[PDB]
């Protein structure tokens, strides 16, 4: 793993703890590896405070951690993902939008563009529907239309808009048979059903019951490099789970590649996430560079500066594989002794980590799949 890894894993749990506790009846998906690049970005046009907060607010502890660390992390964690021949598929962007007018300072769109792979724009915000229209279709073409009219509301007075949206669809290396797919309950609570697609495969599976977590804890690979994990915790005990979930603990998890017999139930599912970074952030203590304080002189030296909208959006979809298109082929070996049924039919947990850096690219929860 890379040196900014385990910060990115203590962001990733304090952002999805904050969200867990803002609701539990919601379904919970969002990047932080995408989310915090885009702040570590952000953060070079700050200075001082408003810079501290930012790197803070991601976990970095500043008195331990020094700043060109942190950056050549971002670096070279976009340098893994942004392959050439990646196979991971994986859309991802960060959209600067920033009032016409300002005057800005060069090496920050120098720094944003040729490091961190962003885009940055200068738009009239005086005309609301025009700005919006502006960001909403810079979101659509990145996503290969995917994601429209992301931004419902902007306001007035805004004069920089921070937008950062991932779309990811998974190829899986062992992927499951569309055929075997079949409608079946999904337990949203403990005498409510809903009827989800459910996914089935016999096969060998990375698979343990972890009796720490009180949680089946499921591994699968994608093509590109990274790995979903999956914690279906034991009745009562989803928030013993997400209160037990260490980086150390995933980190054991990947470095085991034992499979065992088992007969697998996994939801087809689309999800997503929409999550106003201003507001949630906010509630991990970045608040400065939001407010009339904000020191933002490295992206525009004379006039006064603030980021007046942050929006994350994070689109998933789980299926039986990703691609109809193939070419390898392969054959597992299942033993003769019955295998147990393990069902993904009730809420749990999940993580997406890029396999180089061990990164968490996405955390999430399910908790109804059809809740959209
Ligand atoms: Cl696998």
């Amino acid at each position: 793993f890379n040196k900014i890894t385990p910060n990115l894993a203590e962001f990733a749990f304090s952002l999805y703890r904050q969200l867990a506790h803002q609701s539990n009846s919601t379904n919970i998906f969002f990047s932080p590896v995408s989310i915090a690049t885009a702040f570590a970005m952000l953060s070079l046009g700050t200075k001082a405070d408003t810079h501290d907060e930012i790197l803070e607010g991601l976990n970095f502890n500043l008195t331990e951690i020094p700043e060109a660390q942190i950056h050549e992390g971002f670096q070279e964690l976009l340098r893994t993902l942004n392959q050439p021949d990646s196979q991971l598929q994986l859309t991802t962007g960060n959209g600067l939008f920033l009032s016409e007018g300002l005057k800005l300072v060069d090496k920050f769109l120098e720094d944003v563009k040729k490091l961190y792979h962003s885009e940055a724009f200068t738009v009239n915000f005086g005309d609301t529907e025009e700005a919006k229209k502006q960001i909403n279709d810079y979101v659509e073409k990145g996503t290969q239309g995917k994601i429209v009219d992301l931004v419902k509301e902007l306001d007035r007075d805004t004069v920089f808009a921070l937008v950062n949206y991932i779309f990811f669809k998974g190829k899986w290396e062992r992927p499951f048979e569309v055929k075997d797919t079949e409608e079946e309950d999904f337990h949203v609570d403990q005498v409510t059903t809903v009827k989800v697609p459910m996914m089935k495969r016999l096969g060998m599976f990375n698979i343990q019951h972890c009796k720490k977590l009180s949680s089946w804890v499921l591994l699968m690979k994608y093509l590109g490099n990274a790995t979903a994990i999956f914690f279906l915790p034991d009745e009562g005990k989803l928030q013993h789970l997400e209160n037990e979930l260490t980086h150390d603990i995933i980190t054991k998890f990947l470095e085991n590649e034992d499979r065992r017999s088992a007969s697998l139930h996994l939801p087809k599912l689309s999800i997503t996430g929409t999550y106003d970074l201003k507001s949630v952030l906010g509630q991990l203590g970045i608040t400065k560079v939001f407010s009339n304080g904000a020191d933002l002189s490295g992206v525009t030296e004379e006039a006064p500066l603030k980021l007046s909208k942050a929006v994350h959006k994070a689109v998933l979809t789980i299926d039986e594989k990703g691609t109809e298109a193939a070419g390898a082929m392969f054959l597992e070996a299942i033993p003769m002794s019955i295998p147990p049924e393990v069902k993904f039919n009730k809420p749990f947990v999940f993580l997406m980590i890029e396999q180089n850096t061990k990164s968490p690219l996405f955390m999430g929860k399910v908790v109804n799949p059809t809740q959209k």
